[PDB]
């Protein structure tokens, strides 16, 4: 194995230079300070110590404990093989996206209005941890809407889908019933509403006080995103609360007609729902925790698994049909991929069984999603056939980045 | 040498006929498929013993096909298993004796299998003729798209269900049908159809249409039927004159001739058997699966399938999205189109009918597939807990 | 009776004088209740232009109840005169509001007729010009289906309630039935519900019978053009005659299509001012026509009436209609508005272009300006009315 | 001259007038001897005190003599008013017999009523009185009280004002769920979301006890100084189970129903209070008399409220006053009337009286089952219907004649 990949990357000579392996490695799409490549990096690093080239036994040394990995890597055996070309073809859609420059940032509380208009970044993480980012994607902002399907797959996850749709429904209101906070059945319509995702935050870690679920949680979406930038803005925190009528609104209301599990405390709730709605994410941190829904619940720089099929599975069918709100019928329609907005301009981006996308614009059109997103959302299905219901085998003149 | 690769194979200096053709049949494909006709007549003429030299001379035309089928490189493989366990869901749903036949003995029930590959499989009353009704909604749609494209067809029909609290307006906000998998939606969608020629062509070029998408196999019409709907469908001419007052309809549209058509279109007959590989057709990307034809733009097979997941089982859609999460349209006469993309085609059939007009034996059977194998849309492919995947 | 003779007296009166103060209670002298009191004048005057006691004795005293309620100002409209010119003022003032776009007449036409519920009459304006009722008759024949079958009947095929505004595209309530008689789907039941059994000849004729009777046997008549029009463009209430016959709304054994044809034809009746406000005032006078003295319509048919005009009367307007005006009102597409002043007086007001909501603009100027001057809105006081005249005094 | 007039009506040919014959004859008219506009000759009885002569007599009645002769000389709106009563006397033990309904019990306050407590009480608009039944039982007015903070925002604000922030129409059957209507205003006064925003117009710019106070003192004016209390217990009920109005007033504030600087919780607070407010049947059926009385008190003189107001709040009774049951009432009924959770119904006939039914069980509708079959009966008997006709009402009973 350790032999074998040796003359692969050797190829003639019988010394591999170290940046050539490197750069091999890079180019692949695998990032050096991936978790699961640590013991192969440490061994390298100590090696340019204890001596910038390497032999059969010295090569055997460093990738030993990484073998497998290393392997699939260099067989091109991830889950999409030619990366530099797909990355390529990111790029471009980045900067197609880039020109539309329309739209208006959200300004309802000051800590949106602040944002620049011209913040654009999109970053990926496939199943297989391979990694791209272009433009503002270090940038952190709060995940808004973006949290309600974390939230929803850590509820189920926990409690099952039985005891959550005891408590919030499936389907989407439907466009003239984008008001009501209830369903015929007297339950929120879905968990990405507000009333729905109200509702989720009271089932989650029951009977703790509010710091702790606060840790529960960010301890879930630390895993979620491979232990990169989960961060809190308690700006964006104190200015939801002081201006959350219409989700006070909601409580008393869904109090009102008994739609909270038995000894909730409704305004604590609140406080909790408005706690999570300012959890701050970068485009690459955010990319991975989408990955990990891409990939069954397993975290794919990890290799951890965070949530049940069961879980994601729920997740993705109902950022599906519900995840874009008022156009998430549309969406459906046209784009055919799991995506969940907010008002910061974060879309959340899934296709199953190959990436996580996070992108990142703050002007929102008419119905609350990033400009530029839905733009790029559009292009990228409309390049890749990557729709739901794109066939694997006969799919036109779309490019299939998985051959 | 392709043919002589084969030979070995199967073989021994001798192969039996009776020996290829059982081997055959067990990759699920049929002796009477269309690809594979040039090979059976070659058998035919020659005919029960084959040397090497007589072996390659039959299937030498068919020979790339064979070998996928010899290689298990088909889709499921392991065809014979796959068939095992869907006789146990056969016989499961088949305990499932409630509901109400619309108003056919309610003990008939029947499900086929059309993989993207040809494989073929039946279990109980799949040669039955019984009328697509609703089934027919998503074939109709995929014409209307394949002739005329998204863009056109969109502007006289929505992308959407109502919401449960919506089934019984006849318009979205637009003044538009909300999609075409409700009668409101599927009336305006068979006005697209083959504008400015008479009802007689129109049903002929829809005949045909449906012909290639079952590769050829039992499409028929309901005279009966028709005359039935044409007579109770006071409904239908309440969609009817309210479309024209709203301004719906294509411009020159004779309503009432299209409400006739439309009670023709949903008069069709289908068996389980022909229904199946136009579901196939479907799962395939618009190409027929037992023929290698395309029947339709990979634009309208992909409309048509998101369509069938949020809006094709009436009020159940939202659920059976949830909790099944394959595209699917139901019809009156107990007949549940299924397509499982990349994979296969099916139509189970049986009567009786729960109370929000799908069938039961069919819903049952629709979970319990999807309990089973790891054909949820939003399943993943490598981690899957405790379910079958069929293609490995 | 010779009391009469000293009122309107010297020991001779001369014949203009007592048409004049005749005309001055705004009774008219073609009155069906005044025919042989008119007639016996005019007879003394071919027999011999001035009347002795015992010759006035001789044509008065036919009609002398009737003439001595004119004469003694107990009639309920007492200053009529100066009555008549409050409503002229008020017809010149809603004649400068020139907006709306007429329904696809003359822009121009606008007229305002008057009856009260003792027969005292006014017109002004465009009042003898034949218009036809459209919507008008959906009260008419509502009042006609209760009158013959009783309201419990009536309300199992019809509600008796508006939508509200979000529910006015709506054919059906909760209950599967029509929200009211006022709007388009409850008239074609309400059509449904007369004279089961026969054909539509003779439903039309029986149905024009009870309009002269309304009417005290002035104009009504029919248009033929505007009845081919309606059907030939009524693809609204075939969509409503064919969902109602799919949720059962008819009584058993009826031809949809043909109610259809009986509804389009109950639409293209025609009036003028003159004999609509005189149907009006039949409404206003308890279902007794107040020029003939017949009994026409039961009080249950009238009150029932009465209400669903007040509540679903003026299309979605209905609403801010019957709080700022708080009459029974009912509007139509050629302009119409049929309204009652219960016990007073019964209007027609026409004038072909409406408003965004489908009523005449000028009709509404003057029903505004109307209740702004006189105490008529329902829920005014009798005793204690501020500003507002009474026209009762 | 007017009071040897009446002297000689009643003395009947005797020369003298005992006391307790004035006093049964005044009685039978309607009023009562505690009558405000009769304390003036009720005093001077007390005072010359048990036989008057024409001269004592023309002494203790000088100051009430437009008042007495109007009442012996049959001017009151009903002139055989004892007939009268006998017929309302009937209607309440027919009613009484229905016995079905549920006793509101989500408080503890409203749920400990007896489901047998039955009153109606009357008052013209000339101040004639009738009680039969537990008349003199304080109960809240709950939403009894919201034609009457109607009332009062109208008279001192105006129409257009008021308008401004609530509508003016029923919803219609299946909207009695949302908030507000299509342009953003809750529907009517008479719901709940209506009430709230016309509870934050009145005598905006001062504290909730100033405000609790001003209210007070309408009511008792409108009352004609009759009981009127409040029940602290039942206030702290409704602040504590009331999760749906607290639920509109932030959806409210949200889509910025209220006038400019408002206090939202505050308001609730005073709605809250405004709710919990109590009457009797007789001190209400007087209230109800001020507005079938063009906002003059029957019994005191004064005016109350601006014809406008009245007008405005007897038309929204018609149309939003009885629950979902506002159009079948308004169709079979035809008077303006408001019905609360307690068992109130707030009933005026205008240009004729007022009246206060009450009866604690409660309709699966909200409303009096026993108030509810009494109106029924009331317009059957009477053409008291808003559109029943004065000439030509068949084998109705007229009572003004
Ligand atoms: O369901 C109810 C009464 C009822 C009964 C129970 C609930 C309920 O709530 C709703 C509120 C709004 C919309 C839908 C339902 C309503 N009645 C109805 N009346 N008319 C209906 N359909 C007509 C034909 C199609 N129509 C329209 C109108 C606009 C757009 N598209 N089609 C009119 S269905
Ligand atoms: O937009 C409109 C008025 C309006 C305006 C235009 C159309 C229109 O159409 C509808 C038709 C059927 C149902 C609902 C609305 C309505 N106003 C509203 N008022 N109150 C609303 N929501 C409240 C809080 C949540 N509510 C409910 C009620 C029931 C179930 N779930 N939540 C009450 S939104």
């Amino acid at each position: 194995l350790e032999d074998l990949l040796f003359y692969t990357i050797a190829e003639g000579q019988e010394k591999i230079p170290v940046h050539k392996f490197i750069t091999a490695l890079k180019s692949t799409g695998l990032r050096t300070s991936d978790p699961r490549l640590k013991e192969c990096m440490d061994m390298l690093r100590l090696t340019l110590q204890t001596t910038v080239m390497l032999d059969k036994d010295l090569f055997k040394k460093c990738v030993q404990s990484n073998i497998v990995l290393l392997t699939q890597a260099f067989r091109r055996k991830f889950v999409i093989p030619d990366f530099m070309s797909f990355t390529s073809h990111i790029d471009e859609l980045y900067e197609s996206a880039k020109k539309q420059s329309g739209g208006k940032v959200a300004d309802y509380i000051p800590q949106l209005a602040k944002f620049s208009p011209d913040l654009w970044g999109v970053s990926v993480c496939t199943v297989d941890g391979q990694r791209h980012s272009t433009g503002d994607t270090k940038v952190p902002f709060c995940l808004q809407s973006c949290v309600k399907p974390l939230k929803y797959a850590i509820a189920v996850n926990d409690l099952g889908t039985e005891y959550v749709h005891r408590y919030v429904g499936k389907e989407p209101s439907g466009l003239r019933f984008n008001k009501l906070f209830l369903n015929e059945d007297d339950k929120p319509h879905n968990p990405m509403v507000n009333a729905g995702a109200i509702v989720v935050t009271s089932l989650i870690k029951q009977g703790v006080n509010n710091a702790e679920k606060f840790d529960y949680v960010m301890q879930f979406l630390n895993k979620m995103a491979g232990n990169e930038y989960v961060g809190f803005s308690n700006a964006t925190f104190q200015s939801e609360r002081e201006s959350g009528d219409r989700n006070f609104a909601i409580g008393y209301y869904l109090k009102e007609k008994k739609c909270f599990p038995e000894g909730t405390d409704m305004v604590g709730i609140l406080d909790f729902y408005f706690q999570l709605c300012s959890i701050e994410v970068t485009c690459e941190s955010a990319s991975v925790m989408a990955a990990t829904l891409a990939n069954g619940g397993f975290c794919p720089i990890t290799g951890e698994r965070v949530l049940s099929p069961e879980a994601v599975r729920n997740t993705l069918s109902l950022m599906h049909s519900c995840g874009m709100y008022d156009f998430s019928g549309q969406f459906a329609f046209h784009v055919g991929l799991p995506a969940k907005s907010g008002v910061a301009g974060g879309i959340l981006l899934v296709v199953p069984n190959v990436m996580g996308m996070m992108c990142w614009s703050p002007p929102l059109d008419k119905m609350g999603n990033s400009v530029k997103g839905i733009h790029f959302c559009h292009d990228l299905v409309s390049l890749c056939n990557f729709h739901n219901y794109d066939n694997l085998r006969h799919f036109a003149k779309k490019l299939d980045p998985r051959r």
